């Protein structure tokens, strides 16, 4: 017989996306009474939450 020899069909590749960061247009200059300090600070961390009359809320 002397059968042949071959078995090279490996690769494994399915991963090239990782972030999970970014708002959805709503916490940007839309609050009633937000301070540039809170807006800038919250924007720097790209954290989105809710706009409070007392200040901005990052979530």
């Amino acid at each position: 017989a002397k059968k042949p020899f071959v078995q090279r069909v490996k690769n494994a590749a399915s991963k090239a996306y990782n972030k999970l960061k970014g708002l959805a247009m709503q916490s940007q200059y839309g609050c009633p009474i937000i301070s540039n300090m809170c807006e800038d600070h919250c924007r720097r961390k790209k954290m989105e939450g809710q706009c409070d009359l007392l200040d901005c809320v990052c979530s």
